[PDB]
């Protein structure tokens, strides 16, 4: 087959980009005045851009830093593989798990060995971190992948408390998911609370913006960044000047923030859309983290396996995303599946759900 | 300051780039109805691009690869890193000395040892590596930096029968420096020769294109593609998907290959104005390699020494690189420095070497 409807947790809304202004912003970079944008710039990122990413991240997270303090690179795992090389070989990660598996995948090929710790409706078990001789902890707190749990300001509170605690210790901090927040208290990043140099911070332009476009940032404690100019010096940056200069240009002159605004409005209402349809099947599919993200967790009482699930709806033409896929606990029971609706498009939204809904051996409205 | 003129030897000439051809191109790829493009693609690379290099590689180098041997990644650097994972942690490099420090300097952050290993009129010591314990050997047979030494025939054959000789072992060949030849035999990739499945080929879009768009590529030996494909299943591409897309039209409908000869001339005239003026001077400073890259060597027989050369250059406003930087063996006398003119304006040689002459306390010209 081809696939007609992929519910990956990651996509963007694909047709909703502003084509027009990032082409003008194109346009405006890439021209002979600015020739000298086609040599190489500096390794660590563009000044202009690095400054745009301090700004914006304050604004957003409240994430505060200075822009020699970010590193501008090539997706997430660049940017982790430089900080593995940075940290050393001694350091011992924990993980969260379930989640994203790139953490862990990552690792196996460096000397450092990782731990896996438990996520509850308060987040990474802090308590079981504590007694645990990790060095660096790696967590979403914002908002867990899958299930959407937020780390509690208790566990916050506990978890730096435990880094100020040692001159070795570390957390990353995964805001990989941008910020499609509906619903709860709005709280800010912890690097944020950080006063003492122990969070590092991730981030990128792909929910926001453009995934394929392949730029991330990470924020370096200060210690760290001057470690990490030295050490890399030599290094050259894997993010295209010209698509940095555009991008600050985006962002700069305003329409990087019009256009989280205009997307924030469009995964609301498609979301929605998907929650008034899904809530009619309340005793047989069960959501999770409804109010955060462009996706959803189905726990599918059907009999039917996980497997099967996935094997039905890709015979419909349609993708979804096995919740073991990003567990190391081998029993998930009920079998839950993963849905992301960004690619979806939103006048096709009902069609959609119906087609995943119908190979799943459940009645279905009119007009799929 | 600001340095006025910059010798770099990797710099192009950016005044001359097609920007109105490149701006069409994203005009055609950047679009609602290429909006899918937005979506990340094959780890790999694309394969429409993966196509075009292995066709580009072709006939430019005689390369010979599937698509699926071709690993698009973010800079040299990129690849390597990768290729040093996915060989082990087990394997010792042998290295070109002198030469760019890139590799040495990768290699302090991985497990991997590494040994240098002589170039001279006839590339890479070929004799030591034999003898000495080596697994890989990283090499620049078509044109070695900076004097522009190639690994004669005899040697490759030499290479290749080493890498025959055992199942741990592969050769690097590089190619960053691979499109700008006026003068000697135009000589084919080593890797054309392999028919054992021992060459990895690496090579960018820097000299040619554009350095600061980050676009290279390795070519491995199909098992090692295998190898790569399933180690690393769950890596994205570190390469935008629409400079991919970019980049493969420019290539597929042949503006690549007249920008390549548009340079070639380019540059051509540039080395020559150069090598004009220069040669003037030919009792106190030497020039080697002459014939080949968008960069010359001088030996400078002033009884300065090459800081002073190069701190003096440097007031004045003119930034130009010392050997040393460029080597691992033992301190170079007489000073020699390395002249690129890839970013030097065509229009402005004679004044730009003038500045540097001057500050040398040469005699200059024109005044
Ligand atoms: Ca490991
Ligand atoms: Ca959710
Ligand atoms: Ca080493
Ligand atoms: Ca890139
Ligand atoms: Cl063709
Ligand atoms: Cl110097």
């Amino acid at each position: 087959d081809t696939i007609r409807y992929n519910f990956h947790p990651t996509h963007i809304d694909t047709t909703s980009f502003p084509f027009e202004q990032w082409r003008k912003y194109f346009k405006q970079t890439m021209c002979k005045e600015n020739h000298r944008l086609l040599l190489n710039g500096d390794h660590q990122g563009e000044a202009s851009f690095r400054r745009e990413i301090a700004y914006y991240l304050h604004h957003s997270r409240g994430v505060n830093c200075t822009p020699e303090q970010v590193v501008v690179g090539a997706g997430v795992e660049t940017l982790l593989q430089q900080l593995f090389l940075l940290l050393g070989e001694s350091k011992v990660y924990g993980i969260e798990d379930p989640g994203y598996q790139l953490m862990r995948k990552l690792l196996s090929h460096y000397p450092n060995d990782y731990v896996p710790f438990q996520v509850d409706e308060e987040g990474i078990d802090v308590d079981s971190i504590v007694r645990t001789a990790v060095d660096v902890v790696y967590t979403t707190p914002s908002r867990h992948f899958p299930y959407g749990s937020v780390l509690s300001i208790n566990r916050r509170k506990q978890l730096l408390h435990w880094a100020e605690a040692h001159e070795n210790r570390y957390i990353i901090e995964d805001d990989y998911d941008s910020e499609f927040r509906y619903t709860g208290k709005t709280i800010p990043s912890l690097q944020s609370m950080d006063v003492h140099n122990k969070v590092i911070y991730l981030g990128a332009f792909s929910k926001s913006l453009i995934p394929s476009v392949r730029i991330s940032y990470m924020v370096l404690p200060a210690p760290l960044a001057h470690l990490y100019k030295n050490k890399f010096s030599y290094y050259h940056s894997t993010v295209s000047r010209i698509d940095q200069q555009v991008l600050t240009a985006f962002m700069k002159q305003g329409d990087f923030e019009k256009h989280l605004n205009r997307m924030r409005k469009i995964y609301r209402r498609k979301l929605e859309k998907v929650l008034s349809l899904l809530k009619r099947y309340e005793d047989k599919l069960l959501i999770i983290g409804e109010r955060s993200g462009l996706h959803i967790v189905l726990v599918v009482k059907n009999g039917m396996d996980e497997q099967t699930l996935v094997e039905k709806a890709l015979a419909a033409k349609a993708k979804v995303y096995p919740l073991s896929a990003y567990s190391l606990e081998r029993a998930i029971h009920p079998p839950q599946i993963v849905l992301g609706f960004g690619s979806i498009p939103e006048d096709e939204l009902e069609e959609a759900i119906a087609t995943v809904l119908n190979a799943w051996g459940f009645l279905v409205p009119r007009g799929s």
